């Protein structure tokens, strides 16, 4: 039900070997740990979650890319990127989140879908 | 050898059936048809070329979000988004052209790969 | 030297009236808050800081986007946009924090420069 | 009445010396030069065309991202960035075409509003 995908604009190929972080926001506003790997060659992360466990509510995807950068022999801007969204039952059961890496930039893109 | 993904920020999915046309640029300077199609219902248009067919040169990617929007009742800024690059031996052999489509703005990377 | 400036992809326009809220990391380790302000109808965001307030450290800006899409009547995906960064660790530098945004997407990039 | 502004997200800073070719299409079809300049130490190109030039008709905003990426000593994966646009239609407005530039990506957007 949730997969995540990192591109690198810089080489133009996959984000590979990214560590990402997944927590789900908890009654009391903090975020506890969910899911968590690195990406694969092809930089995807699949795994992360049944369709048992994710339920509705506040996710937030930690997206380790300043160490991604440092690995390349690069300074990046930022300490990580970080996606924050709500799982909505009433929409499409799928849910990409995709993320395309610059030293100074990223974007973020969901593809929800059935 | 060459895939072409579309995604639509708007509605948080793949750009389904919208029309790509591919051109090489000849020896005179113009833009001879190369491949076309339909992206699919995973916004993806898969066996444009073979790989005996897609040689050295500059290619055009021309994706028609016009028609895209307009389906969907949006009035959009652009007439298509043009991707323009040189296939290059020297690097990795499979190109992915993604596209990220929003009505007056769009985004597009290169996944180069082996 | 902290700007924010926010564009709509979807209207082709400023992004007007986007709340923003700025943290800082603090030796404790929370996030404090820094400093909070709207987009004008240009678009951008001044006056956050001062560059003696704006000394080194870790700061968030969270850029409070789905506020924004839902004061539009529109559903969006994400709960906000935030840019997490280290400023002024070779000394002040100025900042501006860009932002492009859809109802499933964004996009952020960072212009600095040393005056 | 229009203005191009470059970013790169690889430096963080504005993309200086970026070339950039304006066209319109003519009666027959073909692409006409209308205007060209070059990107500032801002990253900002000016002074293009007037209002009284700048007549209803599609545009085409050619960015020579290649030649900027390669005067920086960098290989490229993209030609250029080609914007392609009707201006004008409901009479005259302002457009400001942005474009965020990395070696094998780019982003663009347009901000257009009535004066
Ligand atoms: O779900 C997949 O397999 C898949 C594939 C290619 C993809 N390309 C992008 C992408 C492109 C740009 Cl230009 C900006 C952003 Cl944020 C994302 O997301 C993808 C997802
Ligand atoms: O009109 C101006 O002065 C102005 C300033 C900052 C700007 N930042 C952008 C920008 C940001 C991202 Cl993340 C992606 C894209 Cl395509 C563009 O466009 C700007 C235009």
């Amino acid at each position: 039900p949730l997969m995540v995908k990192v591109l690198d604009a810089v080489r133009g190929s996959p984000a590979i070997n990214v560590a990402v972080h997944v927590f789900r926001k908890a009654a009391d506003d903090t975020w506890e740990p969910f899911a968590s790997g690195k990406t694969s060659e092809s930089g995807e992360l699949h795994g992360l979650t049944t369709e048992e466990e994710f339920v509705e509510g506040i996710y937030k995807v930690e997206i380790d890319t300043k160490s991604y950068w440092k690995a390349l022999g690069i300074s990046p801007f930022h300490e990580h990127a970080e996606v924050v969204f709500t799982a909505n039952d009433s929409g499409p059961r799928r849910y990409t989140i995709a993320a395309l890496l610059s030293p100074y930039s990223y974007s973020t893109t969901a593809v929800v879908t059935n």
